[PDB]
């Protein structure tokens, strides 16, 4: 509507769209770093979650990759979103998107905002405690309730009592408390995390909250909605695959979560839908030779024009491991030399990779980073100056062929 | 002006305007998140500079919080401009500063900046490597140029490589190079940084720094460009004080450059002038209480700020925040040990992992202190959390300091 969303010509890819626009600037200099962003990659994730989980829908992540055209790509498709806040909830409110395909999922939130929503149409939230049920009830007491409760499967570094998720015990009090208040609780949700190395974990998850809705029976209440969460991999670059977690989750919902008993499915995937489809192109732009031990090689450092302040913020906030890639073409059969990737920024630990082989580069080749779509730009800022790339939205004439069929 | 900026009436200050401003908030809330930052403890900072430091003229490092009315405060108090980016450059010169108080001290520069640097008229640069004098010789071969040095000191962590400084080896061939490309190198800088533990750390950079002027005398530069970077605590709550480090700066300058020996001593002061200034208010939105301990004594308490916002100094500058009540106690209260997070979706926004503190309410106010470095100028809107908005106050009497240095004011 105002972001460029190219079609691809009829024989390109987003790979391709890649080499042309470094093509286009071969002689001059606007080096900065770029995306292409495949949106076309997106309609394909979706596809693929109607075949794994028939039966769970997708309430797309907004906090993971907040940018207009993906919101809207997805809102075209039906999938429903989650939201933390008031700006998240404005954002798809204005992409036209219903109150009904809306959940409120922060446990945690300020009576201002819990006040917003309720204005605003929007009814479900999340809970684990007592002074939100209590906060609730003052500011949105027809809403509807979700109970969240503590998974495990890691938690990253031993620190004691975690941000979010009800206890049994705690959720047995919490159930009751609502009672007192009349605020009607109607589900539970979890939410496992891409730190997953154990898929058995969802199967204990939706184990435990069986037992949360016979405990939200007992006290009277009638529950019907079921929120597994996300975490789920938004790449093929992991051990565990998308369809090996998917294996497990689905007869566990079947043994559990027996459809013949009224329940509702969702999840709240982020990553899932938009790792792949985010390329970054970063310029070298300053170089080092290291005449290393204590025209001639031994060591390199390689600086580029985005960091750990920008799209690089990932490998603090979200562990990312990044993998450089060249696209310039190999040669015959090459050297390779030990180096480093440092940002742009006047931050000594503004540093991409500690160590890695690559070839010897030179100062305006370029380097790709693929898989770069998922708590990246959305985390960015402006830091020392320096200005978030450009993204380009394409998609191919396929692709929207699979778009056109639902909107 | 445009932004919001106050003056204060006589006998009422920052603190003062922050107790009143929570309390006029009490009821129909949003109660959001907000700093007070007073434009007045700035001009302090500048006078007890040129006080602790006579020789040295301060070029303000625009990265630690570029926030416009901070800036144009520092310009027309007269400080120079430490300037990284093209868009930095930008900032201070649309404020009216001429390039001759702009040092454009980034050493590995992108070709297009540098362009952009010489079609504004900023001539003086850093750098550390040949391949930087390479992109000058192309892009901006009349710039003067200062050499960064490595400087010592003792760390966090130890590893593979360092970001910036040549070391005296590489310096001497870096001189010969710049030599025979016919580019100007007028002096030296380095960078100690925030976390020296030793002032004698000063003393060997200076010392170092006097090694490779006496280099560029050797191969026909006459260097006049002396410039001993930034690092310096801007606040009382540090073990080693402003005062101690100036205190064994200045009889090393006077050792190693003379008054009379032409040269020209600056600085690059980021955190020393606005850490202190800036004071942020949180409120308590949510709360949970942990009993008895198993692998109401405990609390968690959620606020509307957080690792993402303003306290990703936590993460990038290695920041200790040291919450205050502002609720005036009560004697001898009952306290705590507590938990404080922010307001985003994630399991590690986290402030600080254990306080003790008395019993607090969701709506109640938490304050921050010293919160004016690396805390706006590095904090985003993940999740959708906006920023916290800043009110500027000044005294009357800051303001006329500010006049006696506005800051027209020299050349022949």
């Amino acid at each position: 509507e105002e972001f460029d969303c190219h079609f691809l010509d009829e024989g390109f890819t987003a790979k391709d769209i890649l080499d042309q626009k470094i093509n286009e600037v071969s002689s001059s200099d606007d080096k900065d770093a770029f995306y292409v962003a495949d949106l076309g990659d997106i309609l394909k994730k979706h596809l693929r979650w109607l075949k794994a989980l028939p039966r769970v829908t997708p309430f797309y992540a907004v906090k993971c990759n907040d940018s207009k055209a993906i919101v809207k790509t997805l809102a075209a498709t039906g999938t429903g979103f989650d939201c933390a806040s008031k700006t998240e909830i404005q954002l798809v409110q204005s992409l036209g998107v219903p109150p009904e395909r809306i959940i409120y999922a922060n446990p945690c939130k300020q009576v201002s905002q819990i006040k917003y929503a309720a204005n605003n149409g929007v009814q479900m939230m999340t809970f684990d405690s007592e002074v939100e049920l209590m906060k609730v009830a003052r500011a949105h007491p027809k809403a509807k309730l979700v109970l969240r409760i503590a998974t495990d499967d890691s938690k990253a570094v031993c620190r004691l009592s975690v941000k979010f998720g009800a206890t049994l015990r705690t959720s047995r009090l919490l159930l009751e408390r609502a009672k007192e208040l009349n605020i009607d609780v109607v589900g539970v949700s979890f939410h496992v995390g891409s730190g997953c190395t154990d898929p058995e974990t969802f199967v204990q998850a939706i184990s435990d909250a069986r037992c949360v809705f016979d405990m939200g029976a007992e006290v009277g209440f009638s529950m019907y909605l079921l929120d597994i969460g996300g975490g789920f991999p938004g790449s093929e670059d992991v051990k565990l695959k998308f369809e090996e977690i998917t294996g497990v989750i689905n007869p566990a919902l079947d043994k559990y979560f027996p459809s013949d008993s009224g329940v509702r499915i969702i999840a709240e995937p982020g990553r899932y839908y938009v790792a792949s489809a985010f390329t970054l192109a970063v310029n070298i732009i300053a170089k080092k030779i290291v005449l290393k031990e204590q025209s001639s090689e031994q060591t390199f450092m390689y600086y580029v024009n985005d960091g750990v302040y920008g799209s690089f913020n990932c490998i603090l906030y979200d562990h990312a491991h990044v993998k450089p890639l060249l696209q310039k073409r190999p040669k015959p059969d090459e050297r390779y030399y030990s180096s480093s990737i440092w940002g742009p920024t006047c931050d000594g630990l503004d540093r991409i990779v500690e160590r890695c082989d690559l070839p010897e580069m030179h100062v305006g080749d370029w380097m790709l980073f693929e898989n770069m779509g998922a708590y990246t730009v959305a985390a960015a800022s402006t830091f020392n100056g320096f200005q978030r790339p450009t993204i380009y939205y394409v998609m191919s004439g396929p692709a929207w062929q699979l778009m056109q069929q639902f909107q």
